[PDB]
DNA sequence: TCAGGTAAGCAGTCCGCG
DNA sequence: GCGGACTGCTTAC
């Protein structure tokens, strides 16, 4: 097999590499790697190396890496550019793996672990590590086993061994419901003392040294705790055995308002799943506890226990251990679904970076581009210092707030990457500038044609047309990959709707789910068999279809993220290729493209309808347009349609056969106007929206920019079995809005769009009546909590104190003195509730850590003093009033002449 | 929240607005 | 009470 790296590190003048050899075995080597860097040289000097601008360079080969880094400093002292890859391990990987890496994940050791620490005096700080580690569960991907290290004897209590038999039994049998599928995979190791537990864990670690290290909060808690605890008990040299190269470093991670410490384990790639989830899931969660996320992702129940976690080991050691094992399993389950480890491996090996560098698109792109240029013996420029400067972004059209009955949307495929490719935007393709007219002049095609030679953006920039820049070349490769995975994603989605349709008529039979590849549209034969299947088999097929869709979504959306981040990186000072001329060339072209096609669509539809100066385009944001289709529907007449799906087919056919050709023509003209390299502005129909045929639903509405709702029947070619609400920006979409309120607002919107004013009034009346019964957590607001210190003045709010921070200060006074009370953590999220006047908390609100029940120290008083009225007005009534005013509807029945006529 | 970008919405504070 | 200047936070793209 072809060899591939596992990890790479620079330690002094040595590269330390863990790798898989040609025989599939894990090996480690120390290499005295001699790096090369580059200086510009005279034309008269014969060379094969040239910088990205075509200037000749001489290669300097150094005796060691220290010499190379020292040369860089001397070149800065002289004031001369020192060219080449200054991250020597990236250069090493480029030299060592000079081909497309094909990796075998089965040879990569992926370790998933979690630890338990009993602590009576509050949260056990990793930096202190003053409490014993009393449980470790460590899953190994190669062995496919959960290794359980269980401390039976502690200063905080001596316990009996964990029982696998009881662990397996149902909660109803007194058991812990450890999943049957993992019971046989548990290797249980009890220990009479902590010293032996940790010594065995390190011996284990040495035998089965993780390559990829993951878990939940491992980088911020588990790793530093284990390292510091071993350090405290045994000394530094023993703790450094967690590194295969015996090297560690305390790394200080700085944010805006403080800093934290992590332990860098050289020769290991830590991918904390919380951090993978935050980057790659495209969610914003009210809480990032494993319990909350596992519930969200897997629909598994909350792991319940009696009393505080600080007494769980002593009171119920059996459950304590079972829950530690289950915690490790839940992270594996989330990954089976989301596949973020797979993604990280794919992207890391593609770029030829340390796997953990996938968190940094700048590092990722720097290596992709470096490897690409190296192939041509081209030499990358030195990174330079830049002051942070603001620059303009996208255009957003101000909508007229209103109801909108029939709507069709259109959207540009991968806009910013498509602009990069069309215009040929790259560091080395800059040809010059032209004299810019106001953007409105380009939009309306009155401005002089910018160039007859070069490819242009309305920001004034001109680019070469003779060859693709390295940025367009490399962005195109990842774009193509993204497009492939999106195809699989959409097929799985369409296949899912086929199954949902069939679930209307399930057959009374005992059968099996079909063995199919959900990434491909179901054949007629598969469709015929599906119509004969039971609900059990169909539901099993639906779950698998939905899993396939998720897998495709991860692969596609994060590749989309990676390519969009290249456009963004051009506007980040730490990028080697930072250039606001290029960054602004992209964004300014985008603004033109949107407003250009707005005009073309308006012109086309005015012609088709035989009118003049009427606005068909009602809204647009960045690269999308929303077109009012009322007149189109009216031109055939609503009474001519057999059902909803009939007018949806008509609009679909109209969008594809009439509008898209007009849009294409409009963009081809714009391409020629800017003299671009290649026409790549592809704007396809996205949504077809409207009320159900024969209903009083309003179809859709806008309240303002980035705030709208649509009742959608078809999205990017997926025809839904049931109409889907597309809601953007409204409170239903905000993590800060209470859970029950999001749900209630969504139902109000559903009623508005699908059923009408009366149905909405019926629901509002009921919600207002019953909402005081809702669980306090489901009606609590959520907020991130930053700068708690800044606004704390003797436990009381300082000037300008934010509402949620006030809540926290209130909480802090109420729990004053309690070491065991849950503390609000700076930078994390809190639930927030308003409090009625004259409450014993001495203020108008209280806030506690999100995803948790408020401590029983104060739970009864909060419940008793919760301000339900304020809560309802602020989170529910005010947003609804916004929705209904925009839609020109009333959420409460107005008085009419008909009342009353009853005798 | 260490880790690509800008536009823009709403909550809330402070305080003016005769 | 509304809105303007501002901070805070959270979305859409
Ligand atoms: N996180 C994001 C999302 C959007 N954008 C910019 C770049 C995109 O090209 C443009 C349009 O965003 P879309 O959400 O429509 O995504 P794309 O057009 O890039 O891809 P596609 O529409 O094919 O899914 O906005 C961005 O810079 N960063
Ligand atoms: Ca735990
Ligand atoms: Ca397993
Ligand atoms: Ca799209
Ligand atoms: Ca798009
Ligand atoms: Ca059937
Ligand atoms: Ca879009
Ligand atoms: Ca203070």
């Amino acid at each position: 097999m072809k060899e591939f790296y596992l990890t790479v590190e620079q330690i002094g003048d040595s590269i330390f590499e863990r790798y898989i050899d040609s025989n599939g075995r894990e090996r480690t080597r120390e290499v005295e790697y001699k790096p090369s860097l580059f200086a510009h040289c005279p034309e008269s000097q014969a060379t094969k190396y040239f910088d990205i601008y075509g200037k000749p360079c001489t290669r300097k080969l150094f005796a060691n890496m220290r010499d190379a880094s020292q040369w860089i400093k001397r070149m800065e002292d002289i004031g001369l550019e020192a060219l080449g890859m200054d991250d020597f391990k990236l250069a090493y990987l480029s030299d060592t793996y000079n081909y497309e890496i094909k990796y075998d994940h089965t040879k990569i050791r992926v370790a998933n672990f979690d630890i338990e620490v009993t602590s009576p005096d509050g949260f056990p700080e990793p930096s202190q590590a003053k409490h014993p580690i009393d449980a470790i569960t460590h899953y190994d991907s190669i062995d496919d086993r959960f290794y359980v290290f269980d401390l039976l004897n502690s200063p905080y209590g001596n316990v009996e061994e964990w029982s696998i038999e009881i662990a397996a039994k149902l909660q109803e049998q007194g058991g812990d419901e450890v999943p049957s599928e993992i019971i046989d995979k548990i290797i249980y190791m009890p220990f009479d003392n902590e010293k032996e537990l940790l010594m065995e864990y390190l011996n284990f670690w040495q035998q089965k040294t993780p390559v990829i290290l993951t878990g939940w909060n491992v980088e911020s808690f588990a790793i530093p705790y284990v390292y510091n605890r071993i350090k405290n008990i045994f000394g530094e040299s023993t703790a450094k055995r967690l590194s295969p190269h015996r090297k560690t470093r305390v790394k200080v991670i700085e944010n805006m308002y403080g800093s934290r410490e992590i332990i860098t384990l050289f020769g290991i790639s830590v991918l904390d799943y919380i951090d993978l989830y935050k980057k790659f899931s495209f969610t914003n969660q009210p809480s990032y506890s494993l319990d909350y996320i596992s519930e969200f992702e897997l629909n598994v129940g909350k792991l319940k226990y009696d009393g505080p976690i600080s007494k769980l080991r002593e009171s119920n050691h059996q459950r304590y251990i079972s829950y530690n094992i289950i915690a490790v399993y839940r992270v594996l389950q989330i990954d089976a679904k989301r596949q973020f480890i797979n993604l990280s491996l794919d992207m890391g090996y593609y770029a030829k970076i340390q796997i953990q560098s996938v968190f940094s698109p700048i590092k990722t792109w720097d290596a992709i581009i470096f490897n690409s240029l190296k192939e041509q013996n081209k030499v990358i420029p030195q990174g330079r210092s830049h002051p942070v400067q603001p620059y303009p972004g996208a255009f957003v059209k101000e909508p007229i707030p209103n109801r909108y009955k029939y709507v069709m949307s259109f959207d540009l495929t991968s806009l910013y990457p498509s602009i990069i490719r069309q215009v040929n935007i790259s560091p080395e393709t800059i040809a010059g500038t032209f004299k810019v007219a106001p953007l409105h002049d380009y939009i309306n095609a009155v401005a002089e044609r910018p160039s007859d030679v070069y490819s242009c953006s309305p920001n004034g920039m001109m680019y070469y047309k003779d060859r693709d820049g390295v940025v367009p070349t490399e962005i195109t490769k990842v774009f193509n990959q993204r497009k492939e995975h999106k195809g699989y994603m959409l097929a799985a989605q369409r296949n899912g709707e086929i199954i949902k349709e069939a679930l209307h008529n399930p057959n009374l039979s005992v059968d099996e789910p079909l063995d199919v590849d959900y990434r491909f549209d179901f054949s007629d034969e598969i469709k015929e068999k599906i119509k004969k299947l039971s609900a059990k088999s169909l539901n099993e097929m639906l779950f698998r279809a939905q899993r396939t869709e998720v897998a495709g979504m991860t692969a596609q959306i994060n590749r989309k993220l990676l390519i969009n981040s290249l456009a963004g990186a051009l506007g980040n000072v730490w990028f080697r290729y930072y250039d606001l001329r290029n960054a602004t060339a992209i964004t300014t072209f985008g603004q033109m493209a949107l407003q250009w096609i707005e005009r073309k669509v308006n012109e086309y539809l005015n012609e088709v309808c035989g009118t003049e100066g009427e606005a068909f385009v009602l809204y647009g944001d960045t690269d999308s347009i929303y077109v009012s289709a009322d007149k189109i529907i009216d031109k055939v007449g609503e009474s001519k349609f057999r059902d909803t799906n009939h007018w949806v087919d008509f609009l679909d056919k109209f969008a594809r056969e009439r509008m898209e050709p007009a849009i294409d023509r409009g963009f081809r003209e714009m391409c020629e106007y800017m003299n671009n390299k290649q026409h790549l502005m592809f704007m396809d129909r996205e949504a077809i929206a409207g009320p159900p045929l024969g209903s009083k639903g309003i179809g859709g509405f806008w309240t303002g920019k980035k705030r709208y709702a649509l009742n959608v029947w078809d999205m990017e070619g997926t025809r839904y079995a049931e109409p889907k609400l597309k809601i953007m920006g409204l409170e239903t979409q905000k993590s800060s809005t209470p859970k029950a309120v999001q749900k209630a607002l969504k139902e109000c919107i559903r009623r508005m769009l699908q059923e009408g004013e009366e149905s909405l009034q019926e629901y509002f009346k009921e919600f207002e009546k019953e909402f005081r019964q809702l669980n306090y957590i489901s009606i609590a607001s959520v907020s991130s909590a930053n700068n708690i210190a800044k606004y704390d003045v003797g436990g009381f709010p300082g000037p300008k104190c934010p509402f949620h921070i006030r809540g926290i200060l209130t909480y802090n006074r109420a729990i004053k003195g309690n070491i065991d009370a849950p503390q609000v953590v700076e930078g994390e999220k809190v639930y927030v509730l308003p409090l009625r006047e004259g409450n014993p908390f001495g203020d108008k609100c209280i806030a506690w850590p999100s995803g948790t029940e408020i401590t029983d120290l104060i739970k009864d008083d909060v419940l008793h003093w919760m301000d339900y009225t304020v809560l309802l007005e602020k989170t529910f009534i005010k947003p609804l009033e916004g929705f209904t005013s925009a839609a020109k509807l009333d959420y409460e029945k107005k008085a009419s002449l008909f009342d009353m006529f009853d005798f």
